[PDB]
């Protein structure tokens, strides 16, 4: 999680598209999703960033309908947003043991146990945090198998982004399961 606000500069695709879904929380606006090879995910715009500006004009106590309005309604050849980076998030640093085990329990996204004797015990992971992101890669709507997967084939230092569980339920409320799964960027980033 970056130390403060950057400036990301839009430019909307073909389609009229940038691959943005926002949602309202707490009076601010929040990313509840964005759709891989889209603009959003080319400039590096983040599940759970902060969208504090849009064009220079403030986002606070927008509705999610009047953030998504006003995106539409942007003269597309560049869009300036001021993004606070994944407030709501931490990350946790762990070392997996021989064993290839870094100490935890999940299910659907969401810590449930930690090992005693384990590095998630040894770095207070908590139990009640969806699971965000993995060594960078966004992992929210994969299968928990999938989450398994990625955990076994990273190497023995394995970076964790968590959200407290009530924040997260909060954010995809009203977003399909299926579009989680299937439109989510779950990729590596480009250079």
């Amino acid at each position: 999680i970056k130390q403060g606000i950057r400036e990301v500069i839009l430019c909307k695709d073909q389609d009229g598209k940038i691959g943005l879904r926002l949602k309202s929380i707490d009076n601010g606006i929040f990313v509840q999703l964005v759709q891989a090879n889209s603009p959003a995910s080319l400039v590096g715009l983040r599940f759970g960033d902060q969208v504090l500006q849009i064009n220079g004009e403030n986002c606070a106590g927008w509705s999610s309908d009047k953030a998504h309005k006003v995106l539409k309604q942007a003269f597309g050849e560049k869009i300036t947003m001021t993004i606070r980076d994944r407030p709501f998030e931490r990350t946790i640093t762990m070392h997996k043991d021989s064993t290839g085990h870094v100490g935890f329990i999940f299910k659907n996204g969401k810590i449930t146990s930690i090992v005693k004797d384990s590095s998630a015990a040894r770095n207070g992971l908590l139990t009640e945090h969806n699971i965000c992101e993995i060594n960078g890669q966004n992992v929210i709507g994969l299968k928990d198998s999938q989450i398994a997967d990625i955990l076994s084939t990273s190497g023995t230092v394995v970076t964790i982004t968590i959200m407290p569980a009530f924040i997260f339920e909060h954010i995809i409320k009203r977003m399909a399961p299926s579009i989680m799964k299937s439109l989510m960027d779950h990729t590596i980033p480009e250079v």
